[PDB]
């Protein structure tokens, strides 16, 4: 019924900043050369998608259909693709694996010339869009946009998973988990047997925590304010909690008697400078090394030359570092072997419909994470 | 005919902050447990001790004999010393090496445990001190102390050398040249073909150059906003030179243009955190690595997170991060056996009692290296 025709579906559109969403019926045209058309049947939400509906003093942003933490299956394939066909389970990726350029075919990056980053950022979506609804060009957020039924991606943007794979569950794999574990795998590259501490517990710092105890850390500490988060971390693989407010002194301090001196590695999962320092700030001396996952824009980070020069190291990533066509398959494939736990991150489930009180929850950190289904 | 006996001799001693130093007759103790007495032959002058004399100018940290880049003959050992005997060569260090701590054990630090930064950092020398002078005692800069014909350094501060090493210039190993060539090669990891920039072009910064080029760097650029000193960049491999006065840009930009993003790795070899931020954001995304080299710790160096988020990676260096009792030895064979250049470091030559006038040429920008003749 559908292949080589125009589709008309819901979709949750974003019109303009500081309203709630409203489900339309938007049309979403075929795919042009190099482009697949997804059936998505779930999708997460997440901090970013909110980020934009409250802090976008850019117009041409909106009108917008957010998401970007959602799984489905192709529904059909444009002109010259080949990679994909029809039946295969998918799941759309923020940023883009050309494949071809300086930067794809580096061991040390997962960035690329290619995308709407390169093309487009200050919009954050691609200036091309499939989506349509009453009359008006509706944008396509990160181009994956998966609060619509129905979506188009570009091919180097979409990675091809397991056919048994659970699509209302995997999807989280699209942003949050992945950021959190790579980021501790592949950024901050924890070792076995070492100390390590993690900043903030949301998603992307329970998976920061998953992704240390994954690496083989003897000692995993994890810091929140909120002590209500300790026992999920517990689940995750978390040794020790602590609770900053519990001590007069800075937490740097605090983390510094309970090692000797510091962690081996620190990861800040919160997106607040004044973290960002501490988490540096308590990594050891020599070889201690500290990795920027959260993220704010606001201030400038900062800290003391004699940091760096004592020998501490300074990163950061985006997506956990990973190439996404080649990371989120082997993510699918370790979370069905029983490697990796999804399940415990998702605390509610709601419809399409419902994602103005989803968005709710996340705005007052009332959840992990909502999966919604389409 | 001094062994066993209180030395009286000549010394550049500061009383006070922001004063000209004076050459006094002072007394130098007999050798501690494990302390070494070295006849100093040659000294250079770094902007460290400058640092202390009038930007830092701790008030516990007067008065002092200033100095941390000689070369000498060991004159008598104090008891439980074994490694070292009377007439040997050596270059006394600022940095402990006690070989038997978790730093020192480690390949990936030259940190250590003992030492003068451990117990009086802020000071800027050890609590004990071996010089007195008109009853007065007198600290030792660092646990050094070359502006002075004699000095006592522990032996895990201390490195001896080849019997046929020319004092009179591999002195400028005991800081300066191992400093800079050591932040390229051993922190930073300059690669083959690659591409640098290195900011600032006194002694360091020149040093820093020649490790980049000793690394096989594809492009070498020194950036300076004196053009007096791309004559000696060139000298050392440099392939391009920038004066950041004369573009309106910013640096970061002109440098980013110039390589169609940014540089592989850079290198800040000034003490300014202005400069340390434009270095950091000089560097390509994805792969980029910048070092601090220049000390300051009176203002923090800052950047936005999205710097690196973007794939940069920030980290300093001490010493080059060369383990001093291993690496300097080292770096004298490589200087006989022509691999690499010292005397072109040194522009000027005087004795100690002209050492306020090698001060003032510094200040002034008017030399790479001043060496002192005691
Ligand atoms: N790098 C990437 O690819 C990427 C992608 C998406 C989101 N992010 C970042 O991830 C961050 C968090 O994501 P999330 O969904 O887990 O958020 P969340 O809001 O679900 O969790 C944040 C946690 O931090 C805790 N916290 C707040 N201040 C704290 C403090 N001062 N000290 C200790 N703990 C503190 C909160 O109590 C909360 O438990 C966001 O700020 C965002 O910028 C990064
Ligand atoms: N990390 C360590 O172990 C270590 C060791 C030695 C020296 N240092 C520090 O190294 C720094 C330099 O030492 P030095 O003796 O070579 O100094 P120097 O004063 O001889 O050279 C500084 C150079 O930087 C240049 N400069 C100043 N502002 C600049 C700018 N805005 N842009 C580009 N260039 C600029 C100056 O013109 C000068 O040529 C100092 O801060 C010193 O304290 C640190
Ligand atoms: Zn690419
Ligand atoms: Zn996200
Ligand atoms: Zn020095
Ligand atoms: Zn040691």
């Amino acid at each position: 019924a559908t292949v080589g025709k125009v589709i008309k579906c819901k979709a949750a559109v974003a019109w303009e900043a500081n309203k709630p969403l409203v489900i339309e019926e938007i049309e979403v045209d075929v795919p042009h050369a190099n482009e697949i058309r997804i059936k998505i049947i779930a999708t997460g939400v997440c901090h970013t998608d909110l980020y934009h509906l409250f802090e976008g003093k850019h117009k041409d942003g909106f009108p917008v259909v957010l998401g970007h933490e959602g799984a489905g299956i192709v529904e059909s394939v444009g002109p010259g693709v080949t990679e994909f066909q029809p039946g295969e389970k998918v799941i759309p990726l923020f940023i883009s694996q050309c494949g071809e350029c300086r930067f794809c075919q580096s061991p040390k990056t997962n960035q690329c010339v290619k995308g709407w980053a390169n093309e487009s950022p200050d919009v954050m979506s691609p200036k091309e869009t499939r989506f349509t609804c009453k009359g008006r060009k509706v944008l396509q957020f990160l181009g994956t946009s998966t609060f619509s039924q129905y979506t188009v991606v570009n091919q180097i943007a979409v990675a091809k998973i397991d056919p048994s794979a659970p699509l209302d569950t995997v999807c989280l794999l699209g942003c949050g988990v992945s950021t959190g574990f790579g980021a501790a795998v592949n950024t901050a590259k924890v070792e076995p047997g070492s100390t390590c501490a993690v900043f903030g517990l949301g998603a992307v710092g329970l998976a920061a925590v998953m992704g240390c105890h994954s690496a083989g850390a003897k000692r995993i500490i994890a810091v929140d304010l909120n002590p209500d988060k300790f026992e999920k971390a517990k689940v995750f693989g978390a040794t020790d909690f602590v609770n900053p407010n519990d001590h007069s002194e800075p937490i740097s301090q605090v983390l510094s008697k309970m090692t000797n001196g510091g962690v081996d590695f620190s990861l800040e999962c919160v997106g607040n400078v004044g973290v960002m320092r501490n988490a540096l700030e308590s990594c050891l001396k020599g070889w201690g090394v500290s990795v920027l996952v959260g993220w704010t824009d606001l201030h400038d980070v900062a800290t003391r030359p004699i940091q760096l020069i004592a020998g501490r190291t300074w990163k950061g990533s985006m997506f956990g570092g990973f190439k996404g066509k080649d990371g989120v398959p082997k993510m699918v494939k370790a979370y069905l072997d029983k490697k990796v736990k999804l399940d415990e991150f998702i605390t509610h489930r709601m419809p399409l419909e419902s994602v103005n009180d989803a968005i709710d929850l996340m705005k007052h950190g009332k959840c992990i994470r909502t999966v919604l289904s389409l």
